[PDB]
């Protein structure tokens, strides 16, 4: 069967670079990839290039018959028919690899990674460096501009990487 | 803080004993515990430690001391979803948490308190069964062989298996 | 191939814990193993019949053209030999699993478990709790009676573990 | 005090890329460091970042400052192996070290620098490469293709490559 591998953690935590060096050792072994990301630019940089996407249905037509690796970025804004998707990937001999956000940052479960890591073969939790602390702690992340939104797209400019500790401080 | 530690997987890949050998640790150390597991059909054993039989997460409150360093949980996927928030606040007061339970039911849908646990999580430890079916250490599912079909089912060898991928597709066959 | 697995770390860390749950891993699996010690106790506990044999060479008589596993406990006591008896058993398709001290209590290395160290595919540092400070961060072990020789057997009518903080503390 | 991780494994294993990983982390942090590499035929780079060239590990100790709070070491295979007490004496100070070098020779003979290192070692980070041969991600060896048997001989791929047990085993017949 595949196995699923699922890269999750808080903001600046390298998530998007490990996806994409599971993809380079793929490729480096001559084995088909498909490489999704939720929608259009289709730059996956920490780069490759990606199918961009809506629906997690969708990457059906872009699954060849001697595909080997699956890669999907920012799975925390896929719908959780995802779980589905993987379970049949996985079924048929494919390895799948997933990167996303765990929590929001409210501290809020995102429920597709959350399903995703159930059916998880493999879970890797990164970690970033506190923006606060400098300590490498960091598993949440904090908003610091812009409106209380749950889902707002963003980097440096919205959101900071914190341990637990210096969240708590800062809130 | 406290941090979350998960383990999980499918029946008969060591959760508990996982569990058990972190109690051990800080007993050890003779950081105080407080040991957990749900009301429903006193003692965590693997073959093990006595716990607290409650039914709600937020009965655990009526046992954490002041000095309590480590919250052990085992079977999670039988508590309520509030556990999620329940060890946020343990975690954020200090205390580590260790929580075991099954990823996945037998017919391969999420357990919901484990998933959520998951999320929240520092550490996970997916665990992995000898396959009942082809002796490779590569069993990740669970299979039910008896019992009707109910997801919510308490039981042990008479009732399910570990199985891997391949061989739960195989059977179901 | 065969896949090498050192388990190491310092007195009281699970080490030959660790070695028996693979040891029960195989056997579950309907696989033949062959379990051995070094020099008459025969029974690996913290438990299973071992070989127990003076030399690496000795372990060749009791290895069978069906032994899928060897397994091999205080390996540091072991001739620097068995870097080459271990390289020829995954050269023949046998996993093989090392547990062993990597230093004395006056941190030089054992040789053995550091040559094979430099062989294995997966290496697993044990910790212990702490002696001094009961935290879970002990990587050394700190010699409390008897006399200052390196090669001697024994328990906690002995040995200590400590952090490296505590051992230097306690020197 | 100081911790010792040490990453080996065969050739484009990716031992310099997690090494370079772990000084970004410090540099993030603005916490000090210093970065080694030993002089035999100024940058580490995996493709980076700048490195004092060194012969012996002695000299390491006139780069340490008060203030340094963690010790980068490329290529530590061709280090004199009292490196192993000079890299005890850091962990003592407080000063983490990271170690990244090759595990085995192309014989397959131990690297005995790194074999002390991997004794010292908090945690030992096993790398593996992509298979020349085979294209499996099971790589942990290094085959020599050219430029005779020295075991002491700087090179890329114009003379090495990494393969796995069972690859080597076979291109060696
Ligand atoms: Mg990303
Ligand atoms: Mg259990
Ligand atoms: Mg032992
Ligand atoms: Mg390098
Ligand atoms: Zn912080
Ligand atoms: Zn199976
Ligand atoms: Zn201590
Ligand atoms: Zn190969």
């Amino acid at each position: 069967s595949g196995k699923l591998t699922v890269i999750t953690g808080p903001m600046y935590s390298g998530k998007t670079t490990e996806l994409l060096s599971f993809v380079e050792i793929y490729k480096l072994g001559k084995k088909k990839v498909a490489v999704f990301k939720p929608k259009h630019s289709t730059m996956i940089v920490s780069g490759v290039e990606a199918h961009v996407i809506e629906r997690p249905e969708e990457m059906r037509k872009y699954i060849e018959e001697d595909t080997r690796g699956v890669f999907i970025d920012e799975v925390q804004f896929f719908n959780p028919s995802l779980f589905e998707v993987v379970k049949d990937l996985l079924d048929r001999g494919i390895d799948v690899f997933c990167a996303g956000l765990d929590l929001t940052h409210k501290q809020n479960p995102f429920e597709t990674t959350a399903l995703l890591l159930s059916l998880a073969d493999t879970v890797i939790k990164k970690k970033a460096v506190c923006h606060r602390c400098g300590e490498y702690n960091a598993t949440l992340t904090l908003k610091v501009a812009g409106g209380e939104e749950e889902i707002d797209v963003g980097g440096q400019e919205k959101y900071i990487a914190v341990c637990r500790d210096c969240y708590n401080t800062l809130k």
